[PDB]
């Protein structure tokens, strides 16, 4: 129907916009702390701790199957990266403070971000 190609699209164009979110957080993270997933090869106790695992390369793969369906599920998983991170390790370590420091700078790129899904529709 011509009514699903029209959501279609629309998916499609949300796509765009939170590639264009995706790569601005990640940007926020220049040390590449979350690039990829706890290696559990290297954390094996990982999932006795953090029951969501999340990271901007698995964040990647579901944007790019247009998996995403509406901003809310985006920051979702944004803030499992952030969370994880929050509880598994301590406020004296790299990657806390990483973490905080995302949260803080991805904060402004997401309101503006709510803004133009509202905006365009």
């Amino acid at each position: 129907s011509m009514e699903q190609v029209a959501m279609e699209l629309r998916l499609t164009e949300l796509t765009r916009l939170l590639r264009s979110v995706l790569d601005q957080l990640q940007d926020k993270d220049p040390a590449r702390i979350f690039a990829q997933p706890v290696s559990l090869k290297e954390v094996p106790d990982y999932l006795d701790h953090i029951k969501h695992p999340m990271d901007f390369a698995t964040m990647r793969k579901r944007l790019e199957a247009q998996g995403y369906k509406n901003l809310h599920e985006f920051e979702e998983d944004f803030d499992l990266i952030i969370d994880n991170c929050m509880k598994y390790n301590a406020r004296d370590t790299v990657f806390y403070r990483a973490a905080v420091r995302l949260r803080d700078q991805g904060g402004v790129v997401l309101r503006q971000a709510r803004r133009e899904v509202d905006s365009i529709g």
